C-alpha cells in the first residue's frame, strides 16, 4: 500500500451491538478490551479507494468479536458494497494501517467496555510498554505497573499521581524513546527521563519496589537478526514448524502446542499446558537441527516462563490462562 496513510478517516468502537464514534481527537489511542472498524478513504496515483480496517483487541470477547461482524456486514452495505476489507487483530497490523495516525504511536490501554461493566476507569499509577518494530512502526501498550513488567529492549512510561518517568531500556532505539515522549504528550504528563541502571528511588516505589525484570544479553543490545516465534504442531495428523509474524504476542503461544522462541544466542522450548509429548520431543530434535546447520535449548513450560523468555513479548500477563 503505497498511499501515505493521510486521508480521511474514521474510527468507532464496537460498544453492544453498534458502533459508536471515537473522540476524532484521540484517533490513534485504542482499548486492548474493545474492538473498532476504521473507514479509511483515500486518493492513490489517481484513483479513489476506501479501506474498512476491522481491528480486534487483544482483549475482546466473543460478543463484541460477533457485533464488529454484523457491523462491518452493515456498513459494507451502506457503501454500496465498494471498500476493501481488512481483518487485523493487535499487534498484527499492517505497515499502512499503522500510519494512519501521523507518525503518532498506536497506544492501546488497559481495559475498554462491556455491556454489563460498561466504561472501565484509568488506575492511578500505570505502566506502558514502548515497542517499535524494524520498520519503526511503534506500539504503547499499557501493562501491569510492576517492576517485574519491564524488559531491557524497550522504553517505558510510568505514570503515578504525583510523578511520571520515561525509562529507556540498554537496547531501546530512539523510536522507542520518540514514542514513548508522544505517550506522555497524551497523558499530558512531563517525564523524568531515566537510563536503566541508574534508576532513582521514587521510580522503583512507584512500582511497588524494586524486583528483578526481563533481561538478557540479547535484551540489552543496541545493535539488534530480530527473534523468531515457531509454532510446533501434530495435530493435523504430523510433526510441523511454521513461524509466526508480526509483533509477539501471548496469544500467539498456542497452549495446546510447544513453540520455538529463536533470540539467535538462546532457543527456547515453549511447551504448552495441553501439548502431547511427542510435540515436544520433536520439537527438541528439530531446534538441535536448526543450530546444527549453522547455543543453548531452554525448555520452558506454560505458566512458568523466566524473565529472559517473557521479555520478547509485547506486554505480557501473568493471569491469561
Ligand atoms: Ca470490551
Ligand atoms: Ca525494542
Ligand atoms: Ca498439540
Amino acid at each position: 500500500m503505497d498511499d501515505d496513510g493521510t486521508g480521511q478517516k474514521q474510527i468507532w468502537r464496537i460498544e453492544g451491538s453498534n458502533k459508536v464514534p471515537v473522540d476524532p481527537a484521540t484517533y490513534g489511542q485504542f482499548y486492548g478490551g474493545d474492538s473498532y472498524i476504521i473507514l479509511y478513504n483515500y486518493r492513490h496515483g489517481g484513483r479513489q479507494g476506501q479501506i474498512i480496517y476491522n481491528w480486534q483487541g487483544a482483549q475482546s470477547t466473543q460478543d463484541e468479536v460477533a457485533a464488529s461482524a454484523i457491523l462491518t456486514a452493515q456498513l459494507d452495505e451502506e457503501l454500496g458494497g465498494t471498500p476493501v476489507q481488512s481483518r487485523v487483530v493487535q499487534g498484527k497490523e499492517p505497515a499502512h494501517l499503522m500510519s494512519l495516525f501521523g507518525g503518532k504511536p498506536m497506544i492501546i490501554y488497559k481495559g475498554g467496555t462491556s455491556r454489563e461493566g460498561g466504561q472501565t476507569a484509568p488506575a492511578s499509577t500505570r505502566l506502558f510498554q514502548v515497542r517499535a518494530n524494524s520498520a519503526g512502526a511503534t506500539r504503547a501498550v499499557e501493562v501491569l505497573p510492576k517492576a517485574g513488567a519491564l524488559n531491557s529492549n524497550d522504553a517505558f512510561v510510568l505514570k503515578t499521581p504525583s510523578a511520571a518517568y520515561l525509562w529507556v531500556g540498554t537496547g531501546a532505539s530512539e523510536a522507542e524513546k520518540t514514542g514513548a515522549q508522544e505517550l506522555l504528550r497524551v497523558l499530558r504528563a512531563q517525564p523524568v527521563q531515566v537510563a536503566e541502571g541508574s534508576e532513582p528511588d521514587g521510580f522503583w516505589e512507584a512500582l511497588g519496589g524494586k524486583a528483578a525484570y526481563r533481561t538478557s544479553p540479547r535484551l540489552k543490545d543496541k545493535k539488534m537478526h530480530p527473534p523468531r516465534l515457531f509454532a510446533c504442531s501434530n495435530k493435523i495428523g504430523r510433526f510441523v514448524i511454521e513461524e509466526v509474524p508480526g509483533e509477539l504476542m501471548q496469544e500467539d503461544l498456542a497452549t495446546d502446542d510447544v513453540m520455538l522462541l529463536d533470540t539467535w544466542d538462546q532457543v527456547f522450548v515453549w511447551v504448552g499446558k495441553d501439548s502431547q509429548e511427542e510435540e515436544k520431543t520433536e520439537a527438541l530434535t528439530s531446534a538441535k537441527r536448526y543450530i546444527e546447520t549453522d547455543t543453548p535449548i531452554t525448555v520452558v513450560k506454560q505458566g512458568f516462563e523466566p524473565p529472559s523468555f517473557v521479555g520478547w513479548f509485547l506486554g505480557w500477563d501473568d493471569d491469561y490462562w
